[PDB]
This record gives C-alpha cells, sequence and structure tokens, in this order.
C-alpha cells in the first residue's frame, strides 16, 4: 500500500505545516501538524477542558463506531517549546492520504497549554519519529508509520515541505519526479528516538563550504533551524545590522536587508537554503525589526534541521531495518 497526502502551511510565514487525517467510522477529518521529532498522535477532543479549545476541529470517540477506549491507558507530554498536552488513548482507524491503519492509539487530550488553544488551525500532531518516544502508558504505543510499515510498498515516508506553497507527505514510495539530481542518503542514530544524523558541514552565501560535523535532527515539528552558535554567528555576520537579542529570543535583522543563503551538507551533496527561507517578518506587527530563521541551539542541547532547512529538500525518511536518511534538491 501507498498514501500520499497535501501539508498546507497554516500562515503566511510557514510557521508549521497541516495534513488533513481521517479517524474514526464515520471518518472525523482533523488537520494535524506531522511531526518527524515527536512519537504521540494526539487530537483535540469532546473530552478537552472546554475553556482550552478554541477553533479547532475536535475528535469524538462517542460517534465513531471503530473507537474502543485503551483501558488504563494515558499520555503527557512536552515539547521543546514549552508546550505540553495530556490525556487518555482510544484505538480507532485512521487514514492518511489513502493509506489506513486499524488499531491506531489516538491519544485524546484532555488538557493543552495555551500555545495550541491560541493555534486554531492545529487539531492535534501526528508523530513520526521513533516509536520508543511515545509517552503512552502503561503500554507504549506506535507511531501510524510504524503500524503501517509492514503493510507499505517500502518502508518509508518522504517530506516535501514548500516554501510559501502546499507540499506533500507520501507512504510507502518515492516519487521520483518530485526532485532533481540524485537523493544522498546518510546513516541516522536512533539511539535518543530521533531522525538523527551528522551534516557534513555548512556555507554562507557565494562562501567556501567548512568542512565539520554537525549531528542533528531531521524535525519537520519544529520551524526554524538551530545550529551550533559559532554556525550561526558566522551567518549572520553576513547580514548588515544583525544581532542577538536577548529581548526578543534570538537573531533579529533589519527587514531593509537581503539575506544570503545557507548551504548545508548532506554526504558530499549540498542542500542551499534560499535567502528568503531565513525570514520571519517583523518581530511585532509594523516593526521593520525582522526574526531570523537560523537560530543557536546553544541551550536546547540539539541541533534542529527544522523547516527552514527539510523545506529546501526532498527528505527520505527510510525505515528499513536499518533507518537512513535521504536528501535531494527539487
Amino acid at each position: 500500500s501507498t498514501g500520499s497526502a497535501t501539508t498546507t502551511p497554516i500562515d503566511s510565514l510557514d510557521d508549521a505545516y497541516i495534513t488533513p487525517v481521517q479517524i474514526g467510522t464515520p471518518a472525523q477529518t482533523l488537520n494535524l501538524d506531522f511531526d518527524t521529532g515527536s512519537s504521540d498522535l494526539w487530537v483535540f477532543s469532546s473530552e478537552t477542558t472546554a475553556s482550552e479549545v478554541d477553533g479547532q476541529t475536535i475528535y469524538t470517540p462517542s460517534k465513531s463506531t471503530t473507537a474502543k477506549l485503551l483501558s488504563g491507558a494515558t499520555w503527557s507530554i512536552s515539547y521543546g517549546d514549552g508546550s505540553s498536552s495530556s490525556g487518555d488513548v482510544y484505538t480507532d482507524t485512521v487514514s492518511v492520504g489513502g493509506l489506513t491503519v486499524t488499531g491506531q492509539a489516538v491519544e485524546s487530550a484532555k488538557k493543552v497549554s495555551s500555545s495550541f488553544t491560541e493555534d486554531s488551525t492545529i487539531d492535534g500532531l501526528l508523530g513520526l519519529a521513533f516509536s520508543t518516544l511515545n509517552t503512552v502508558s502503561p503500554t507504549q504505543q506506535k507511531t501510524f508509520f510504524d503500524n503501517a510499515k509492514a503493510s507499505l510498498d517500502s518502508p518509508v515516508f518522504t517530506a516535501d515541505l514548500g516554501y510559501h506553497a502546499p507540499g506533500t507527505y507520501n507512504f510507502g514510495f518515492i516519487d521520483t519526479t518530485a526532485y532533481t539530481g540524485s537523493i544522498t542518503y546518510t546513516a541516522v542514530s536512533t539511539k535518543q528516538g530521533f531522525w538523527e544524523w551528522t551534516s557534513t558541514g555548512y556555507a554562507v552565501g557565494s562562501g567556501t563550504f567548512k568542512s565539520t560535523s554537525i549531528d542533528g535532527i531531521a524535525d519537520t515539528g519544529t520551524t526554524l533551524l538551530y545550529l551550533p552558535a559559532t554556525v550561526v554567528s558566522a551567518y549572520w555576520a553576513q547580514v548588515s545590522g544583525a544581532k542577538s537579542s536577548s529581548s526578543v529570543g534570538g537573531y533579529v535583522f533589519p527587514c531593509s536587508a537581503t539575506l544570503p543563503s545557507f548551504t548545508f551538507g548532506v554526504g558530499s551533496a549540498r542542500i542551499v537554503i534560499p535567502g528568503d527561507y531565513i525570514d520571519f517578518g517583523p518581530i511585532s506587527t509594523g516593526s521593520s525589526s525582522c526574526f531570523g530563521g537560523i537560530q543557536s541551539s546553544a541551550g536546547i542541547g540539539i541541533n534542529i534541521f527544522g523547516d527552514v532547512a527539510l523545506k529546501a529538500a526532498f527528505v527520505v525518511f527510510n525505515g528499513a531495518t536499518t533507518p537512513t536518511l535521504g536528501f535531494a534538491s527539487k
């Protein structure tokens, strides 16, 4: 089997992407944030504290003839951005782009943090990291991909995120029309439960490539590119007037600037992030200070190849017995 679904930016900045997901019988379609940096499929629901729901579409398990309470199971998650959610668990039928999993753990939120409430466009998350990170207790549950894997034509999914435009998540096949040149594959460590890999270096604009190992994670659920302070400083030094602002929470730059591109290495190959992808717009409405899309990972504890990086590529998440990651230009 295979599946193919369009993923759409939630706003004009590509702050996140939503993908429609069918849950239950009859189908209830929710727009979920596919997150290769976590491993829980959780949804706003009829059980979510009413004051914490503001415009989201909810899953109502009592209206699904295939929903079953997973007795005794609870979940609770905290994300790198400080947001969180928790609740109980059902199993139900879940379909993405024509690919169906029966008995998928659907984690129903009883509580969500303010950042989730305030984002009316995201109805929940669909985790695509390794199932070892799943938070369901006392019986850990498998991701949608892990459940689908054996049935897929090939044990892979691909992320093809758009810049200010829709893109595609495919399951079970590689669309050879969706990228240019060849896909370069690179090793993955699953030791921390992430799609963790080592970039071979970087360049700023038309500058020379610096060969240096950068360990990080391919994370569709993180907006920006978080890299070591040395790398980030080298980038922003090429933008007149750019500076790190403790009050704002990262590098800012004059909105009048033209940003240089940023290249990262994948083996001997190179992915070029155009300068415009690095612009996240005014820090507040009407400001002439703009927020940068490349930020320091210092104090995150891990480098994160988030959407800013991934949307410059066609990315293969290869879930073979020994997982690997593939990147192509597009």
